[PDB]
């Protein structure tokens, strides 16, 4: 006989074919290891996730695994098998089978400068892989060096669909300081202006924060709070000019605009003067104030500075597009959608 692996006085029962166990690390609602899987003979990542407590929790675990399951490509983590009991009654935990990577870019850049080859790579795996995602009209909404998985030689995978949306461009508009989900940091500044989240806009301002960082190791906008974070923004950006305000017709969010003194554009190469000038032209059309104006992923991909790599034969789409549900429907869904890794 035998009894389920114990981590750090936690169940993480994921035998007998994944043994050898490491903790890695967590989040709000999942331990995250390592694991010796006896069938493929390799070491793999494992997250256990505890969803069926909140709605917001099964919301956001369905959401990722339907499109993790649907998605396939090189620059996309994808899910090898997933962990749960036989019957919804005796299912209380799920866990997630994934490749296992050598480190995400957060941990990265708190401890490694990145040389400009290094930073051209990894700004062109994302591109790439956000094409994919965008092409499937999804946008992903929470991009940030935590969400960026590498392996040992450096090749990135784009994680985390939780937050993940549907492209909804016609109603994107709401009014000013509306309350906003996705880490703060990587926000674009029409959040919290008149901006729902809902165009594919949202994600090219995170690249461009991401790039950024990647500059100077550390983050480019580091608001304290929902409307520091514009701020910081404007700070750097400078006061928008009156065409971008003219498309800004909420009045409460032009008029606080219009309230704050004027202030100058910090110039790219001022604040990352050993940056590639190639480099510097691409973040600058991705941080654009005006979503309108900025660049599309598609654009960022043919960018001078992404040259060395740029091959849109070799940069794939997804082969088609991709509520009020209660608790009690939404662990039905996620037994039902888990139901092919099942033996049997
Ligand atoms: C899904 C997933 C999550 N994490 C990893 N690896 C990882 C991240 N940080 N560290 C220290 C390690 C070992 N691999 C795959």
């Amino acid at each position: 006989g035998a009894g389920p692996e114990m981590v750090r006085g936690q169940v993480f029962d994921v035998g007998p074919r994944y043994t050898n166990l490491s903790y890695i690390g967590e989040g709000a609602y999942g331990m995250v290891c390592s694991a010796y899987d006896n069938v493929n003979k390799v070491r793999v990542a494992i997250k256990k996730i505890s969803p069926f407590e909140h709605q917001t929790y099964c919301q956001r675990t369905l959401r990722e695994i339907k499109i993790l399951l649907r998605f396939r490509h090189e620059n996309i983590i994808g899910i090898n098998d997933i962990i749960r009991a036989p019957t919804i009654e005796q299912m209380k935990d799920v866990y997630i089978v994934q490749d296992l990577m050598e480190t995400d870019l957060y941990k990265l850049l708190k401890t490694q400068h990145l040389s400009n080859d290094h930073i051209c790579y990894f700004l062109y795996q994302i591109l790439r892989g956000l094409k994919y995602i965008h092409s499937a009209n999804v946008l992903h909404r929470d991009l940030k060096p935590s969400n960026l998985l590498l392996n040992t030689t450096c090749d990135l995978k784009i994680c985390d669909f939780g937050l993940a949306r549907v492209a909804d461009p016609d109603h994107d508009h709401t009014g000013f300081l509306t309350e906003y989900v996705a880490t703060r940091w990587y926000r674009a500044p029409e959040i919290m202006l008149n901006s729902k989240g809902y165009t594919k806009s949202i994600d090219i301002w995170s690249v461009g924060c991401i790039l950024a960082e990647m500059l100077s190791n550390r983050p480019i906008f580091p608001g304290k709070h929902y409307l520091d974070q514009l701020n910081h923004i404007l700070g750097i950006l400078g006061s928008p000019s009156q065409e971008d305000l003219n498309c800004i017709i909420n009045l409460k969010a032009r008029n606080y605009l219009l309230s704050l003194p004027h202030k100058n554009k910090v110039p790219w190469n001022r604040l990352f003067p050993n940056a590639d000038s190639k480099a510097l032209d691409l973040l600058d059309k991705m941080l654009t104030f005006n979503p309108h104006k900025r660049i599309e992923v598609e654009q960022a991909l043919a960018h001078p500075y992404l040259e060395q790599y740029y091959d849109p034969s070799d940069e794939p789409i997804a082969e088609a597009p991709f509520d009020d549900l209660p608790k009690e429907k939404l662990k039905e869904l996620i037994f039902e959608e888990t139901a092919r890794f099942q033996p049997g």
